[PDB]
């Protein structure tokens, strides 16, 4: 296995890495709306799963992977009620290739983020 | 990697797919207890769940994987009071053959579910 | 694909096994802060942290993979105000190896568990 290094996500800062590739498969960590230098994006709900997914298209990309191999996302959210508009930037990313998905309202999430995603992608 | 199609589980309307089969895994999508035909299962949490296990069941066989093959299950649900009841419905699925599993009440599901449950089998 | 055991972790009490082996691959289930015995360890989320990584050191051993060779952790924990305490523990057991990680705070775990932590890794 290899750890996955970008600065195009903000650094893995602590015991983590931004992803991990293994056999033919790459696990990114759970991305959250933080820039890559590391602060909170302060826009809305789209605003920030927007950067959620620049970050997720950075490690996926320096791993060898993209949104189009991906197999399996878990999408952490603070409100359900926003299920809707964070739906609609997912679409954007994952609109003819559609990996599986769980999709579920936890009671927080670090640095109070309002999603957190991960996903699981083939390494070509 | 191939996108698995079911008719007797509920559609997967927007981005994202019923299941996915990559190498020789298959990863489910989180089942909720909706019918095939879109409607939220009438009933206790045991028919819910139930109802989730039949579509755990329709995306596993055409995936050509089944309960006897499933490695790894999360299972989330809305209250831990009701754990026992998702229990005891869980195990007549996995009656003999058990899979590694995690199982922690989150704070809402899709739908106001009761029980949301993903997981990930070998393809034979 | 074999079930893994081992009395040094607690029992698997219910529909499920301490860890599932496919293909290279370890699934261990979600690991909480009870001893091998089957009590919740008594003492601070510091403590609690440091019994959920004995009981998977000793999954992962008896299923031939180590501390060094896990690709994804998954935490859940109670609190989210914890965090920087159990990510110091966290710390001692994935030093040198750092593993994609993803963390939330859901909205209850079994007994009433502090921290619980599932990981995937490599069998060499
Ligand atoms: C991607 C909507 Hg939970
Ligand atoms: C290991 C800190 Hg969520
Ligand atoms: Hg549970």
């Amino acid at each position: 296995t290899k750890a996955v290094h970008t600065k195009h996500a903000p650094a893995a800062i602590g015991p983590y890495s931004q992803g991990i590739i293994v056999n033919n498969m790459f696990y990114s960590s759970g991305q959250i709306p933080l820039t890559p230098s590391g602060e909170m994006v302060n826009g809305d709900i789209k605003e920030q799963t927007h950067q959620v997914f620049s970050n997720l298209k950075a490690v996926l990309e320096e791993a060898g992977a993209s949104f189009e191999t991906v197999v399996k996302a878990t999408v952490f959210i603070a409100d359900m009620e926003q299920f809707a508009e964070v739906n609609e930037v997912y679409g954007q990313y994952f609109d003819t290739h559609k990996p599986a998905r769980s999709c579920v309202e936890v009671a927080r999430l670090p640095k109070d983020a309002l999603v957190e995603i991960e996903v699981i992608a083939l390494v070509k």
